[PDB]
């Protein structure tokens, strides 16, 4: 998934109105931008907003294009505690993590 | 408040109890295959706390047990701050948007 990503963007933008259309909804919307952090609210807000949006369109297209993108994360995420390794490995792991958190605010 | 540099203090005594923590030779702990830290935050404490519950408690390594617990806290804070606020479905396409848009570097 490396540019269906550009072309996830130019579906969004294309169907704008469509999914603006709706006033009446109000989805999450994160406070800042540790994307990364807020997935779960960022793709069930997605959720509601097709739950609600009519369907069969081209907007199709859209939505299995972030249906891909979410698959990948899903697989990022059991990434994340699928490989256990030594005590070494893992503080290399959490002093490189505490080592990026000095710049994410 | 936002904790700043209670990180390079936490980096200084994580180093310094580095022959301690890998002391057991025999735990293994969840290491994330990639680097999107934030998205494993979970894994991360959870591992860190299997850690704790057999490092020998009392030492100078509560400094850096009670640092790490401060971070947790800021970020289990951060995590609250994604659904909080409800706003209009541009404003939620914007943030979608410039979401997509970092996510191709990679």
């Amino acid at each position: 998934t490396s540019t269906v990503v550009k072309e996830t963007l130019t579906q969004l933008s294309a169907h704008r109105a469509l999914l603006t259309s709706n006033e009446t909804l109000r989805l999450p919307v994160p406070t800042h931008k540790n994307h990364q952090l807020c997935i779960g609210e960022i793709f069930q807000g997605l959720d509601i907003l097709k739950n609600q949006t009519v369907r069969g369109g081209t907007v199709e297209r859209l939505f299995q294009n972030l249906s891909l993108i979410k698959k990948y994360i899903d697989r990022q995420k059991e990434k994340c505690g699928e490989e256990r390794r030594r005590t070494r490995q893992f503080l290399d792991y959490l002093q490189e993590f505490l080592g990026v958190l000095s710049t994410e605010w």
